[PDB]
């Protein structure tokens, strides 16, 4: 039973989402006068804060509430660390407002206690292509077209309520607050993922890992020794073999990208984003944001040939604290980002980017089956994780969709 998601303006069961058909909003429309104007009341000992994501020590502040307290796996082995350069990165995107980022405080201490990120996106969220065709056919296609064009909308990430005070109802107090800030701002959806399920994905995929260093990923357990492994006389070295990649690139004129190819990055990007039902829309200033390469943060490769940019990848790094272990601090994670292939298989170009990534430190790539990612999944000895990550709309009904179908990628 769900006392806080019930009172929302979300689909409330399995049901409801495979009987949708159009996208568009739940809700009453409403209106930034309609909004409160103040913060939601919260307790005398705590206090809202906005922190300046330009200040080095609000920043860290809540570096170290998700380096503690953010998400870990089923087993307490792992825990994200997401670091202070991803952070700013990831928190202040072009035209960002410091506003939608909402922290509660104790008032006394200013120990940061509950946090949630708001971060603008731009995002194609239309009916899909196929409901549309299904929708020409029963006579009905303004309707299913009336939202096709893209949407500034609100994407939620980064919620957490410090361990001292969990279930005590703190973090439907920060999604309504955030609700306000982001409505105030004449925003009335959001877009979110999470590992858990709630009312109610509309989209829902496994997590796939490639591993690049399976000696420390067994001594870890993050991975285990295959059954078949111990038929065979030295394990390791087997598992090493099996997962060796080359040390430089296949691909000749990869490189990594520069300021000058932001706007063939964009359209090749743009072009082939244009193909899912659900996907954001980027800027030239958007672009460089997202895939420049920034140091231990993003890494970003072109394949260019005949001075042109003709494919591209990118990865991010969030390492994860492992939590037992007295000989590892830390596993090192780069996460495929997005890319585009248009003069080579994908799979060849995605080798290069696990290549990159092995050759740069990294212990494993993950990614989750959205975009083309199930194409090259065996080829590149990929394998599929625990549990999935699941999209969800804030006050948006939209059918339920296949995760081949969403070109969002959450970070
Ligand atoms: C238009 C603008 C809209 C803007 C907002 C759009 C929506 C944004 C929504 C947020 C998108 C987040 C995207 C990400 O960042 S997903 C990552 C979430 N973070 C973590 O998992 C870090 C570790 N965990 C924690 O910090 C806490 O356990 C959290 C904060 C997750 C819950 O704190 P706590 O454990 O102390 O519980 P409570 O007593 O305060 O509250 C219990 C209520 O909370 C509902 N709950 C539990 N987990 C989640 C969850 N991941 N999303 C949404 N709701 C969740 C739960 O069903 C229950 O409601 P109800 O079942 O009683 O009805
Ligand atoms: O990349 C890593 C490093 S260890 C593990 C993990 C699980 C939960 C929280 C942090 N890290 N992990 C992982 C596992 C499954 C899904 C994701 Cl997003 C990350």
């Amino acid at each position: 039973a769900h006392a806080f998601w019930s009172t929302q303006p979300v689909p409330q069961t399995e049901d409801e989402t495979e009987k949708i058909v159009f996208a568009g909003p739940m809700d009453e429309p409403k209106t930034v006068a309609d909004i409160p104007e103040e913060p939601y009341p919260i307790a005398s000992t705590f206090e809202w804060w906005t922190p300046n994501m330009e200040a080095a020590d609000d920043i860290h502040a809540i570096y170290e509430l998700l380096r503690d307290n953010y998400v870990e796996d089923d087993d307490s082995m792992f825990r994200f660390n997401y670091s202070e350069e991803f952070l700013q990165w990831a928190l202040c995107p072009p035209n960002y407002i410091p506003d939608w980022h909402v922290a509660v405080r104790r008032k006394a201490d200013k120990k940061l206690l509950a946090f949630i990120a708001g971060v603008p996106v731009t995002l194609r969220m239309g009916t899909p292509k196929y409901m549309k065709v299904k929708a020409q056919e029963k006579g009905e296609g303004e309707e299913a077209a009336k939202y096709d064009e893209p949407r500034h909308i609100c994407e939620i990430n980064f919620l957490c309520v410090h361990k001292q005070l969990r279930e005590k109802r703190l973090a439907p107090i920060l999604i309504k607050e955030a609700t306000r800030r982001v409505n105030r701002t004449n925003v009335w959806q959001a877009v979110y993922t999470a590992g858990v399920l709630l009312p109610t994905p509309y989209a829902s995929g496994q997590y796939f890992h490639r591993s690049l260093n399976p000696e420390k990923l067994v001594e870890i357990r993050f991975s285990g020794i295959p059954a078949q492994y111990q038929k065979f006389q030295n394990p390791m070295a087997m598992l090493k073999r099996n997962y060796q990649l080359p040390s430089a690139p296949k691909n000749s004129g990869l490189r990594e990208m520069k300021p000058s190819d932001v706007p063939q990055v964009r359209r090749i990007l743009m072009n082939y984003l244009d193909s899912f039902d659900v996907g954001p829309v980027f800027s030239d200033a958007e672009i460089s944001h997202y895939l420049l390469p920034r140091d231990g943060v993003v890494f970003t490769y072109v394949v260019e040939n005949d001075k042109k940019v003709t494919d591209f990848f990118s990865f991010y790094r969030i390492p994860s604290t492992v939590i037992g272990n007295s000989n590892y601090n830390l596993l090192n994670a780069a996460y495929v980002h997005y890319y585009a292939a248009t003069s080579i298989p994908l799979h060849q170009l995605i080798l290069d980017l696990l290549i990159v990534a092995h050759s740069r430190g990294f212990d494993v790539c993950n990614m989750v089956e959205i975009l083309d990612n199930r194409s090259f999944v065996e080829q590149l000895k990929f394998g599929a994780g625990d549990g999935h990550l699941r999209y969800y709309f804030y006050n948006w009904a939209y059918p339920k969709i296949k995760p081949s179908q969403v070109a969002l990628v959450m970070l």
